[PDB]
């Protein structure tokens, strides 16, 4: 027995008797009443200081009322609290909005189903009918794009209004330390121009994520009635959660400010939005201004590919790429064989920056029809490895010289791409050809797409933009399929022009593309991703494991790559071999016909002989499933 989710409404909130009695109506997933909760609490009951009322410019803010855990379970789904001890404060104001949090532990009912976290806050006025004002500015939801939903950001609660409900100015102010207030805290904690904590943590890792872009959880919403109050309500108090360094009261970094006041005087709401998202609004116009449309033939006589590359602005208009060469920053064209199991590598992959700083590579040219066109060099070694290796694929990543939201002239041809600042990386682009002129082989893409990787990176990510590449932004231009409701998938296929099954530049780094995401994200996103693989993964494509072959997992000695078979070369990732991460010993992994750290003839020759999955049964919801 499994409860899959936990609804949770308050449907009666009665105050007849003086001290509220609250009910709460739960059901499950198919909307059946759930009887038999045990740890159903009010977490905390609430009324609304509003707007002003503490002082001109002041925040709404939540004062107390009490908390309970005294209710009936009245065996139909409902369940009705009382109040020990109501309002020991006696702050209670009928003209108030009032708010109850309440919260269902997990854990399980009775007869042994188990039950999940539920949390909800809901408002009413001060005889509970519905509230005649609120303070909504955010939703939980906003925070789920990055920390696992169902499971506590930092302690306490898994949902942000509960947070909210706790860590009020009252709370604050209770304790002397203004900066747990929530609307100082949240800021504080994803910005590193302060630390926090008693261990004075600098949020290194939450600035590069988040980096101050209000958007991920300023988002309009006609739900909101209040979400324009991260630009419409300036104080000092939250202002300086992010902006450390100005004393209001001494007049030090600002001019003397002694109350709240003035403040949307001056920083009105129009300069504080705009000021605050220009940059990745700049950015982004930029991205949109100019795609890319690339193809790929196979000359049959030479096996080698000819790549030609057409520049569209916004309507999908031809551009030809003589008029703006002067402001492409890079333009690199990157191909290898066998998307299903590349077989070129990374030293023997073709690539070619064609384009540096305005300067067309000796080796591109642009035609007469405005293309750019580029031949490789290196053996494809086409139609050598079967099927698969009859298709080559080719990812081209670009960027543009810009400042201050505009496209510039290269003016300087060793610029080194180090100050991403004087560039944006564009839409990347991947094309398909085949040697025998048949329709060409891809790589599925039906279990990890860029949505998922733009929850935590925006979808104007420029991956890898910097000193070595333009920067790739992933979109609907590389798709080449659609999901069950026809939504293009933007895959991350083209990736594994690099990050082939014999590693990257060093065979010691996990570069095959079915470990490196998650080495890197393991080790660096384990507090917002731990062992959720659906913050990735809508599936697992565990068919795709028939068109692999050996993976690079280590590094020898002597510097040459060692390979292990597919399955076991993927789930060593974070299980590896001799650790703690590892109940299976390297000689019980052979046992089940895998290679561990061999050489890449075993591990190819082993390839399909592994036993895994007669045991294993990973889904996503439990990757650890097995008989
Ligand atoms: C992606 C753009 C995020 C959004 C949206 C939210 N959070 Fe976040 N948060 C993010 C990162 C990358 C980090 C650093 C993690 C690390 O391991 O260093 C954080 C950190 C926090 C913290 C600090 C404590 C911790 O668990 O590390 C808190 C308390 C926190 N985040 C809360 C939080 C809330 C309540 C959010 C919705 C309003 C929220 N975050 C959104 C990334 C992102
Ligand atoms: C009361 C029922 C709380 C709930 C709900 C939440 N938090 Fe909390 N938090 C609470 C206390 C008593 C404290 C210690 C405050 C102090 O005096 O130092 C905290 C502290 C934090 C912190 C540390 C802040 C800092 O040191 O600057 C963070 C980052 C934090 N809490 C986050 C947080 C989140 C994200 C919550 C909702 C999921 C949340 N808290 C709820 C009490 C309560
Ligand atoms: C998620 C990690 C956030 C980011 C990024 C930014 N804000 Fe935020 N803000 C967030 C929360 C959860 C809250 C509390 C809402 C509540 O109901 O208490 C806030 C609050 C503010 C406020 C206070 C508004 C008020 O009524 O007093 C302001 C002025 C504000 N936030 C501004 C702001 C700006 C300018 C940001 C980008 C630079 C920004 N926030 C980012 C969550 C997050
Ligand atoms: C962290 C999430 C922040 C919060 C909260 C607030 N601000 Fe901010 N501010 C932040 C950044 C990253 C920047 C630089 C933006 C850029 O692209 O250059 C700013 C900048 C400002 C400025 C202009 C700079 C100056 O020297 O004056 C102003 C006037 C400003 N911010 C005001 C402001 C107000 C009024 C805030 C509370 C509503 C506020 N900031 C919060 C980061 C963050
Ligand atoms: C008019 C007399 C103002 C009053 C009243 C308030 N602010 Fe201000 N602030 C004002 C200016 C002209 C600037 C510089 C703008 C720029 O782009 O250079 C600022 C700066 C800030 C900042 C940013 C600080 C920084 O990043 O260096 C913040 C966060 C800020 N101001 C907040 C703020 C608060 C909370 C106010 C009321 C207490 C307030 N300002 C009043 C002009 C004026
Ligand atoms: C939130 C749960 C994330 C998901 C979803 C994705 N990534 Fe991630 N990534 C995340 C964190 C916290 C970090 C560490 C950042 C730091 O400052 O240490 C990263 C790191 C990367 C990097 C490194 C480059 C960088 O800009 O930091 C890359 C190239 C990267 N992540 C790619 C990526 C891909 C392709 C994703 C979809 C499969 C993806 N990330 C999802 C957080 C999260
Ligand atoms: C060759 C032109 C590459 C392309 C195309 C892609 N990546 Fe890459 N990546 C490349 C190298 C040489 C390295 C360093 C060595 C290593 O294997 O770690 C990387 C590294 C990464 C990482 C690790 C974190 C980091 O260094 O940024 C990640 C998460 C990563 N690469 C992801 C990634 C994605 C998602 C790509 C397609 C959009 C992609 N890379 C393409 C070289 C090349
Ligand atoms: C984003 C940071 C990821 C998280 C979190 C997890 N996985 Fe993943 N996985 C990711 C990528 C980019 C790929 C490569 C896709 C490709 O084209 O090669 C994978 C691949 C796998 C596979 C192979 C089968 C497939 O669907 O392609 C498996 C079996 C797999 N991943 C397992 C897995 C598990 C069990 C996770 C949770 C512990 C998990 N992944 C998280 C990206 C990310
Ligand atoms: C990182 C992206 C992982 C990948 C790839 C795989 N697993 Fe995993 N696994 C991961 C974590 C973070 C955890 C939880 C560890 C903890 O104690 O909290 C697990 C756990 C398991 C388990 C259960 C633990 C045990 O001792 O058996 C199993 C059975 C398991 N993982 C299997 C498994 C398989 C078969 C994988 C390849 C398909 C695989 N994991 C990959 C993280 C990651
Ligand atoms: C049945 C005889 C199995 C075979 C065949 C394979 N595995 Fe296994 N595995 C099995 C069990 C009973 C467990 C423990 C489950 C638990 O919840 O305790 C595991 C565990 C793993 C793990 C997690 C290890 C850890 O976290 O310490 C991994 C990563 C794993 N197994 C991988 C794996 C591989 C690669 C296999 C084929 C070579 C394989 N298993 C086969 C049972 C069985
Ligand atoms: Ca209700
Ligand atoms: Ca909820
Ligand atoms: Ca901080
Ligand atoms: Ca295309
Ligand atoms: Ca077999």
């Amino acid at each position: 027995g499994s409860i899959q989710t936990l609804n949770l409404d308050i449907t009666k909130v009665s105050y007849e008797n003086g001290a509220p009695m609250v009910t709460v109506f739960a059901t499950n997933e198919a909307d059946m009443p759930v009887i038999g909760l045990a740890n159903l609490e009010i977490k905390k009951a609430l009324q609304l200081i509003p707007e002003g009322a503490t002082g001109p410019g002041n925040s709404a803010n939540w004062q107390g009322l009490g908390s309970s855990k005294s209710y009936v379970d009245n065996k139909n789904g409902s369940y009705t609290f009382k109040f020990d001890a109501f309002d020991s404060n006696k702050v209670f104001n009928a003209q108030l909005t009032q708010r109850f949090n309440v919260v269902s532990a997990a854990g399980k009912l009775a007869d042994g189903t188990t039950v999940p976290v539920a949390e909800m806050v809901e408002d009413f006025d001060g005889q509970g009918n519905a509230p005649q004002y609120t303070k909504n500015i955010v939703s939980h939801e906003v925070c789920a794009s990055c920390h696992v939903e169902g499971e506590k950001i930092y302690h306490q609660a898994t949902e942000v209004e509960t947070c909210i409900s706790c860590h009020t100015q009252e709370f604050a102010d209770g304790r002397g330390k203004p900066h747990v207030a929530f609307s100082h805290l949240i800021h504080n904690v994803h910005n590193a121009n302060k630390a926090w904590g008693k261990d004075n943590k600098i949020p290194t890792v939450a600035q590069n994520i988040v980096q101050d872009n209000c958007q991920v959880c300023h988002v309009e919403s006609d739900m909101l009635t209040e979400a324009k109050n991260w630009s419409r309500i300036p104080t000092m108090e939250v202002c300086s959660s992010c902006h450390v360094d100005i004393d209001f009261a001494a007049g030090k970094g600002h001019s003397q400010q002694l109350d709240n006041s003035n403040c949307i005087a001056c920083h009105n709401s129009d300069w504080t939005a705009e000021l605050h998202t220009a940059k990745t609004t700049a950015t982004k116009n930029l991205i949109n201004q100019y795609g890319i449309e690339t193809t790929s033939t196979i000359n049959t006589e030479t096996k080698a590919a000819t790549i030609s590359v057409q520049v569209v602005d916004a309507n999908g208009t031809a551009v030809d790429l003589k008029t703006i060469l002067p402001k492409v920053q890079r333009l690199e064209i990157i191909t290898n064989v066998g998307p299903n199991n590349a077989t070129l590598g990374y030293s023997g992959k073709d690539s070619i920056f064609a384009i540096k700083n305005g300067a067309l590579d000796p080796k591109a040219t642009i035609n007469d029809a405005g293309k750019l066109v580029y031949t490789t060099t290196k053996d494809l070694k086409l139609g050598q490895n079967g099927k698969d290796s009859d298709t080559a694929f080719s990812f081209v990543g670009w960027s543009m010289c810009s400042s201050e939201g505009k496209f510039v002239d290269c003016a300087d041809p060793a610029f080194d791409g180090v100050d991403v600042t004087k560039y944006t990386g564009m839409k990347a682009d991947l094309a398909f050809a085949t040697l025998s002129g048949k329709a060409p082989s891809t790589r599925h893409v039906d279990s990890v797409n860029m949505t998922a990787c733009a929850n935590c990176h925006t979808a104007e990510f420029e991956i890898h933009k910097g000193k070595q590449h333009a920067g790739f932004v992933m979109t609907e231009q590389l798709s080449h399929t659609q999901d069950a409701n026809g939504k293009a998938i933007v895959g991350l296929d083209a990736c594994v022009t690099c990050h082939t099954p014999d590693g990257t530049y060093s065979f010691a780094n996990r570069g095959a593309l079915e470990l490196k995401l998650h080495k890197k994200h393991v080790e660096d996103a384990y507090g917002l991703i731990g062992g959720n693989c659906a913050s990735c993964h809508s599936d697992f494509n565990l068919e795709s494991f028939k068109k692999k072959g050996a993976l690079n997992t280590a590094a020898a000695a002597d510097k040459t790559g060692l390979y292990s078979t597919p399955i076991t070369a993927t789930c060593t990732t974070c299980h590896t071999v001799g650790s703690q991460y590892m109940v299976h010993t390297k000689e019980t992994l052979e046992s089940f016909g895998a290679v561990v750290d061999g050489t890449k003839d075993d591990a190819t020759s082993a390839a399909q002989s592994e036993t895994c999955f007669y045991c294993h049964t990973p889904t996503v919801a439990d990757h650890t499933k097995v008989k």
